[PDB]
C-alpha cells in the first residue's frame, strides 16, 4: 500500500511522526489540515510532500470559536491557514537594516519584506488585536507572526511570490482608514464636470502615476459615458497616500517622497526591493543594504506623508 | 475559476476548470511548475497558473523510464524562462526567484569540475548553460529530482539525483575500515558514490582518517585507499569552517535553518569569490558555514 512519512503538529513546536494512506484524502486522516498557509483538507497525499510539517486544527477546538473578534475574519481556514505559515515564518530571518526591521530571503518573501519596510515608516494602526500585537512585535523584530498573518489575509502560499500592492490593499481593509477622505474632479468636457468620494483604502491608493504631483494636476481615466476625461485631486485628509504603476524607469530624488518599491523581473516573476530616504537614499534588499544618493530605476509603488490637502485652482 | 494552460509552452490558452473533476479529466495528463498534477483536483490557490499538457520518445534523450517525466519537465520549463542567467565571474548563474538558491551552486559547481553527462539532452542543455541559455537546463535539474519550481531543494541531495546520469563508469573509490577488535575489510565504491562523501569538509580528513561507528557498534577508523575520479565533492552540515585559497576548488555554504536556507557559491580562482546568484564580492580570507567543498583530483594512493 502507498505510504510516505508526513509530520503534523497541533503546537508549531511538536511534531508528530505518522504515516498516511496515499488514495485517501488528508482530511480522512487526521481532520482539517493545513500546510505553509493553504486549507490543505480535501487534497489526497503527493508525492512531493514527504517530511513536510503539517498543521491539524480540530474543529471542535476553542481557538475556531474566539477567531472574529481577534482576527476580524469570517473565513474558517483562516486559524489554520495563519497557523500552518507561521509553522514557516518562524524559519525566517528578521535582520535590522537601516533602523528598519527586515526579512532575509526565503521563499520569494521579497514583497513580503518591501509591505513591512513600508508599514513601518507611514503612521497607520490596525483595528484588528491580533495585526496589532503582532504589528508591534515585527517592529521589536519577531515578526513572525506579521509575515504568517500577512500571508492568512493575502490567501497565499509560503513560496508564493506576491504583489505589494495587491497585498497591502487586502491588509489595509484591517487597518483604521475611517478618517481618510479623497476628493477627486472628474471634468468630462461632453459631460460636465462631476465630483466622486473615495473612503478608506480608495482614498490612499492610487494605479496608474507614480508623482503625487501629477495626480494634483490631472490624470486620464474613462468617464462612465465612454470617453477619456480628466481628474484632479481636490480634498486629501490621510496620514499617507500610495501611487502605484506598472514597472518603468523614475528617476527618485530626495525630500520628494518618503519610501518606494523597485521591481525587476518578468510578470509574476521577479523580485523586489525597497528604497526608503532619510539621510541619503537607502536601497534595501533584505539583509543587503546600499546607499546611494539618486536611484534610477524601474518602481512601481511610491509612498508620500500626507497630513491635509487643497487644490489651488 | 480561472486557469491558464498551453500546448506549446509558448502559447497560452485562457480555459475555464470545474472545482469537481481532477485535472487529468478536463485536458488528460497535466502538469504545473515541474509537478505531476493530473489526479489532483483544483484548488482555490491555482488561478492564474500556466498548466502544461501531455497525451513519448523520452528514453533515448532523457534517459528515463518514467511517464511524467516530459510534463514536469515542459512544466518547469514555462517558470525557468521567465528568469535570468547573468555571466558573473566569467560563470552563467542566476539571479534570486523562486528560491533557487540551490540549482545555481549546482550550476555554478558543474561548469568547474570535468564531468560530462551521458544523456544527449543534459549535454544538450549543459553546453547551453555556459553560452548563457541554461532556462532549459534548470527544467531538467527540476525533473530528475522531482522538484518543483519555487520549493527549497538540497544542493547534495539534488546532485546526487544528477551526477546518476553522469560518466561515472571510471569512478572508483576504495576505503578502508579498521575496526581495532573486528580486524580490517576493505569496501569499493563506483558512480556516484564513489565521488560523494558525508561527514567531514576537509579531504585531509579522509586521507588520513575518519571516525564511523563499526557494524557491532563502539568507533572504528577509516581512511582513504585509492581513489580513481575526475573531482571529489565533501559534505558536511553547517559549520564554521576555514577556507584558505589553493587548498579547494569550490564550496557552498548556507545560512539559515533546516530546509529553510539561502545557498551562496564560492568559488577559488586568484582570489576567493562569493557568487550570490547576481552579486559578485571578492574577499582575502572566509571563516563562515560551509556545507559542500569540491576538490580536484585525477588519483590517489595512500602511503602507509
Ligand atoms: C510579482 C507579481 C505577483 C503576482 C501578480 N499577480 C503580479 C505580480 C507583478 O508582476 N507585479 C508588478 C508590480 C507588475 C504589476 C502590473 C503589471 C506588471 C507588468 C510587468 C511586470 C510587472 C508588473
Ligand atoms: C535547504 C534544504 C532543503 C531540503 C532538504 N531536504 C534539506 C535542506 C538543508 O537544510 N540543506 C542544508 C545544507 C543542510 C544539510 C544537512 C544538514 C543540515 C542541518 C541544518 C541546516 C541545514 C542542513
Ligand atoms: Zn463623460
Ligand atoms: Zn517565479
Ligand atoms: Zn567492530
Ligand atoms: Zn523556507
Amino acid at each position: 500500500v502507498k505510504t510516505i512519512k508526513v509530520f503534523t503538529t497541533v503546537d508549531n513546536t511538536n511534531l508528530h511522526t505518522q504515516l498516511v494512506d496515499m488514495s485517501m484524502t488528508y482530511g480522512q486522516h487526521f481532520g482539517p489540515t493545513y500546510l505553509d498557509g493553504a486549507d490543505v483538507t480535501k487534497v489526497k497525499p503527493h508525492v512531493n510532500h514527504e517530511g513536510k510539517t503539517f498543521f491539524v486544527l480540530p474543529s471542535d477546538d476553542t481557538l475556531r470559536s474566539e477567531a472574529f473578534e481577534y482576527y476580524h475574519t469570517l473565513d474558517e481556514s483562516f486559524l489554520g491557514r495563519y497557523m500552518s505559515a507561521l509553522n514557516h515564518t518562524k524559519k525566517w530571518k528578521f535582520p535590522q537594516v537601516g533602523g528598519l526591521t527586515s526579512i532575509k530571503w526565503a521563499d520569494n518573501n521579497c514583497y513580503l519584506s518591501s509591505v513591512l519596510l513600508a508599514l513601518q515608516q507611514i503612521e497607520v494602526k490596525f483595528n484588528a488585536p491580533a495585526l496589532q500585537e503582532a504589528y508591534y512585535r515585527a517592529r521589536a523584530g519577531d515578526a513572525a507572526n506579521f509575515c504568517a498573518l500577512i500571508l492568512a489575509y493575502s490567501n497565499k502560499t509560503v513560496g508564493e511570490l506576491g504583489d505589494v500592492r495587491e497585498t497591502m490593499t487586502h491588509l489595509l481593509q484591517h487597518a483604521n482608514l475611517e478618517s481618510a477622505k479623497r476628493v477627486l474632479n472628474l471634468v468630462c468636457k461632453h459631460c460636465g464636470q462631476k465630483t466622486t468620494t473615495l473612503m478608506g483604502v480608495e482614498a490612499v491608493m492610487y494605479m496608474g502615476t507614480l508623482s503625487y504631483d501629477e495626480l494634483k494636476a490631472g490624470v486620464s481615466i474613462p468617464c462612465v459615458c465612454g470617453r477619456d476625461a480628466t481628474q484632479y485631486l481636490v480634498q486629501q485628509e490621510s496620514s499617507f497616500v500610495m501611487m502605484s504603476a506598472p514597472p518603468a524607469e523614475y528617476k527618485l530624488q530626495q525630500g520628494t517622497f518618503l519610501c518606494a518599491n523597485e521591481y525587476t523581473g518578468n510578470y509574476q516573476c521577479g523580485h523586489y526591493t525597497h528604497i526608503t530616504a532619510k539621510e541619503t537614499l537607502y536601497r534595501i534588499d533584505g539583509a543587503h543594504l546600499t546607499k546611494m544618493s539618486e536611484y534610477k530605476g524601474p518602481v512601481t509603488d511610491v509612498f508620500y506623508k500626507e497630513t491635509s490637502y487643497t487644490t489651488t485652482i
